[PDB]
């Protein structure tokens, strides 16, 4: 079918509503008590995916007719190099939609006042550098390394009751991460929970997959196996003949585990039972991919593929119980360059919300490792530089300052957002927090527990510096797209 | 009784959604160039009422459901002991609103959030109480006279292409209301005619009526006669019903009787030496021949305003019945006479001793703009008025509004918790004035913005929004000032219920039913 | 009787939605940072009045369908003998409706839940000489007149800012006001001027009519008329006709009758002296001129209202025909005048000899606000009169309500059988106040009611919630406090309205007594 | 301050319209080949006027809502 | 069938309803200060394209019934 007609103020509108309808669902999921949001479709998508982080749930579908789609889409890039810490690089670019009334009002040119985007993009880097922050994040660091960020981040996040001591975890991870290669090979899942520790920290790579209920329970001084590859009575002679080769092959080797991403021929099922060795079935790719490099890898070809053209680290491999699930670990890698991270929960599937939260977390604390840099979180960052910027936008000679000003009230939700989820009366909240910042400690924040303001750093909670510059720049250039663009062209099928 | 249910939050839009409307019409209005709104309406009013005074337009009418009249009303107390200057007051007030969105955000006290009016106490405190105002204004006094104050109110005004002059003729009219004798008996009229001057400045009281095209051109040591009671007679209270008499010799003396009232109005109307006779109401056809033999010029249906001013202008009389003449009424006598203005015949009082009561005749083009001229005239009465005895103003042009919002920002931050939130939200309430003044002239609003408020910011209370430049500039230069009063009314009238009620920043919401 | 076919859940969601619905209106009414409120109507109202008394607006209209008028006619009933303090009553009643949602999974006996109430006359009860309060209010007093009560009844009104001050006159009339008759001749007129004070004490009747232009302005030694019958004289309702005269001379003798009915009335009101005449009607014209040179104000179609009041304070007086002057009329003798003030002029009657009947004026700022004014007194009357009776009060701020939740706690465990439940469920219901208080204060009502419960089971009486603090504190140096009669009634009236509502299969109005 | 509103551009066009009406009945009227035009409308003028002077018949009548009798007056 | 009927001066204006919608995007898109525009459509197109170009977004699509698509092409 053919229609769809829209120009001028009514094309501006369709952006203002993507704005709008967005905003409201992110709100909430900024600060302490973040509200966990839950999404499924059909097809290819499974079962389980419930979403606590905003970017990730976006990113995957592009369901109704309004543009947004490619806004959404702006939001990774940044998670690439930083991302999160809380989702609110949405609700900023969708709050200066507002003022687009207002520019019917000055009833001139739009293009005029998008400069201030620009602008905005040097505001993003003047509200960088200056006016200091923590200044801490030496290397290692014993007590500064977590127990931080993660608590922020995983405060939008309900499982915070057991899950803030999962969030100390997950910067050792990066301390191992940093180094010789970048962010790699880096693999975590949820594995429900019925444990005080909530998590265990795994020193090689983690699997999920069993050959069947028979075999020996644990292998050592395990060499593994990777295959690439999968007169009427001498035929089934034959297939005793790969039998044999496979036997003949293995035994002088002691090979204890074998793995394919593949289907596994049933035959030589029975013999690895009776060897003492475990054999994996259909194994993903992605897990190989990751393994290879960490194991040294090898070369894989058909069954001449054993001893020296192939590699086996020889740690520890077991099937182990994990709370109370069983999970194959792969672990004792001597190269040390990839790691993998397991974390568990109460389990209400608002513990699903540790499979993306981790996304998040995975990206924050390997960049601290890089960044050498951070800043101070539960929202000490922001209330600083709200008041560095209101004095901001008079500094510059003009066109900037609009916009500057208008950004940098911003900045005021977010305080609210913390403390407003936290249980505690925003209103009260919101002047008690400037008075410690304009008075010039930095370390003064958001106390959540409390509910009101304490000292952030005696809590332990810093946010990677690199989320903030990112971010501060990223934001405004996203938030352009929508406001600049009047009249989309396309052809609306559905 | 009955219809409109609205609660909490949708009770607070009502207010919210008044607010904006109006602050859209009175937006153009503000500043050296302002914009004309042109209004017409059905069942009450005879044609097209032009008003840049947003005072003037809003006291007449109630156009909608929604609400915000009472707001307005207000305004007019603030006239009466200062008022206009440039119609500013209903602006600061409609921006409160916008920020009461981001408070639903919060979601629990607007209350808490509120602790703002005790800090806008402090609005009237730092807006009105820094920076040395005017002072003298000593009593007549020659060049200090206008071009100041009274060219300001009008600048915002479009007609000041040639109303500025206009403006300089009305402080010549309060120098004859200076003194003993209260705010009264002052008249105004616009005349389709071009001329440079486009007003005229009349010696006393001017009225639009004839008797007939019988009658004396013109009078001198004119004695005035106003009477209550129409000159009309026939059917008395009773009627004495219509009768019929016996034979034809007495229906005569009915006719006759008619002589004797015409009789009585010669007589003593002759000892008096009447000039003129001015009715308020329909006036009887048998004086009218007499009138003219006489040398005596009456005015048929004069209207009842005009007549209440006259009789303070003339030591005036009492009116009742054909006994009114002689020393009942009192009559002023330089000179009444009918005079052709530009092309209209109008008819003159002038010269009264008293001096208490004076008219003033505007002239202009014939367009409606021109009628723009009425509502910028009632304006400037009222502004003079105030700012003679009131020995104080402020700086025009939105430099008082920069100052004080910059002084505003500082108090938020500096008070610790709770106190903090609703200051700043009163804070930037000032700074949509400096906007609303560069949009109506033409200049990017957005760049306006930030140069304006570096200006302010180092100290010069004279610098302040120059249109014609497109910047800002000095504000003292121009002429441009601001009545005390009219600055500090609104402040405690916007803090004042405010106060006291959720006891702090942030109001309204609505109540019962 | 029968056709509103609603039965039992349904017939008792009519009464649900009631309650509900006039509990949130009334919820911002009851502390000292309450709300004032703004209603719209069409049908013979007119205005909008602004009324934050409770009382007052239910009074006045019956606005929908739902039963809830005659629940609301009954509040009156309690303000007679005291009203007011702050409105409470009718917030209780409806609390107690909610919770009947989880007796539908009891799914019982609607009646047997109601021996809580014939429980509660025990709470009722013991809620007397248990509170522990104030003793004094001796008569007339020095210095706790006011700035207590009538403060508090006044602060959940907007016009606290300048009406504090209103308030604390009230006072002064109440101690005139004293003796044996409670409220007749109390009278309040809004004024328009502004004056800081707000306020000025008539020391008797004010009106608002003038006899004409012409008239002695000051009258002394006064003599007062009132007259049933009016001056006016011709067609009754029995026609004279609009007659028949012969030959015009003898229409001439009517207008002589005319001349009669004036020589009565200039005749013998000379020897009186009289200085002023009050008629309830239309007055005839031909006197008028007879009273401007005699010296005597007359006041055409004065108001019977006004009249009654008057004729109490001057000494009363036998109305009838022309015969009425002198010893028929009683005139009392002191000062009548007509005294401008500040703005729209009135006419002031003042020095009775009686001194039982008073009137009240108000001033103000100039407002919607200001009308509330009158709103306020009409509280501020009745709390006075009812505390010197009572000679016994409470605490106020919810420090009663409390104190008696702790003691009713203990109670619903030890008590038998269906006693338990019903017991337990009433003192739960007293738990709401505290939060209703403190939720318009602007401080977080959680964390006020635990905090309350602390200081009132201690056994400080004096404490309670202080809403500009938002925390509890001590009641007494506040000054609010309540009459010991609201409690009394209020107590009893509660357990009785309630408990017949689950009963009654259909609601619908009024009727009783 | 409101009755029949338009505002900023829809406002102009109101005056806009006008002036082009006018300009095209008026443009035939003028020098040697002008020609003239004759009016008809019901009730209260009877029936054919023809004026060749463009005043005299702009004058006369106000046709219709948008403005330009202020302007025709001058 | 038919549900659209234009003649001559009609005829005209379709064609002028062309010109000035692709003017007010290419527009912004003009000089030092210009703006980036996203179309997603569908079938044989990979993703949406977001073009600067004006040439080479007007070639790459023929939206809609009024004609312009071969003053594009030129």
């Amino acid at each position: 079918a053919g229609a769809d007609e829209e120009r001028a103020e009514t094309a501006r509108l369709s952006s203002f509503i993507g704005a709008i309808a967005i905003g409201d669902l992110v709100k909430s999921t900024l600060g302490p008590k973040g509200m966990d949001k839950i999404l499924l479709s059909s097809g290819r998508d499974a079962s389980l995916m419930v979403t606590n982080d905003g970017a990730t749930i976006l990113k995957n579908i592009g369901v109704d007719n309004p543009a947004a789609k490619v806004l959404v889409d702006m939001s990774r890039v940044q998670d690439d190099e930083v991302g999160d810490g809380t989702t609110s690089v949405t609700v900023l670019a969708a709050e200066l939609l507002r003022e687009a009334e207002s520019l019917i009002a000055k009833k001139i040119h739009p293009q005029t006042i998008i400069a201030g985007w620009r602008e905005a993009t040097k505001a993003a880097r003047q509200a960088l550098l200056n006016s200091a922050v923590d200044h801490g994040s030496d290397e290692v660091k014993f007590r500064q390394d977590l127990m931080n960020i993660a608590g922020t981040t995983l405060s939008s996040k309900l499982l915070t009751h057991h899950k803030d001591h999962f969030t100390k975890l997950a910067v050792e991870a990066v301390l191992r991460l940093k180094g010789s290669g970048n962010l790699e090979a880096i693999h975590v899942i949820k594995k429900l929970g019925g444990s005080l520790a909530d998590s265990y920290l795994d020193e090689g790579f983690l699997l999920d997959k069993k050959i069947g209920v028979n075999q020996p329970k644990r292998i050592e001084n395990a060499k593994i196996l990777i295959a690439n590859t999968g007169k009427v009575a001498e035929i089934e002679h034959a297939e005793k003949e790969k039998m044999k080769e496979k036997v003949e092959r293995i035994l002088k080797h002691g090979i204890n585990c074998f793995i394919n991403r593949q289907l596994i021929y049933n035959y030589p099922e029975q013999l690895f039972g009776a060897a003492g060795v475990m054999a994996i079935e259909h194994a993903d790719f992605v897990g190989v991919e990751r393994l290879a490099l960490v194991t040294g890898g090898e070369i894989a070809s058909t069954f001449d593929h054993p001893e020296l053209v192939k590699l086996g680290s020889c740690k520890l491999i077991e099937e182990v119980m994990i709370g109370e699930d069983k999970l194959i670990h792969f672990s004792g890698v001597a190269l040390g360059e990839a790691c993998t991270i397991v974390l568990r929960g109460a389990t209400q599937q608002i513990l699903d919300e540790a499979e993306r939260s981790l996304h998040d977390a995975l990206c924050v604390l390997a960049q601290t490792v890089k960044d050498s840099r951070t800043v101070y979180g539960g929202g000490c960052s922001e209330m600083l530089m709200a008041h560095a910027v209101t004095q901001l936008a008079s500094r510059t000679p003009g066109k900037e300052a609009v916009a500057m000003e208008s950004y940098a009230k911003a900045l005021r939700m977010l305080p609210t957002i913390i403390a407003d989820n936290a249980g505690y009366d925003s209103a009260d909240l919101v002047a008690q927090l400037r008075a410690a910042h304009s008075e010039g400690k930095t370390t003064a924040g958001l106390d959540m527990k409390e509910g009101t303001i304490g000292d952030m750093s005696v809590l332990g909670i810093t946010e990677s510096f690199q989320v903030k510059r990112q971010v501060l720049l990223s934001a405004a250039e996203a938030a352009e797209v929508i406001l600049r663009v009047d009249n989309i062209i396309k052809a609306a099928p559905r």
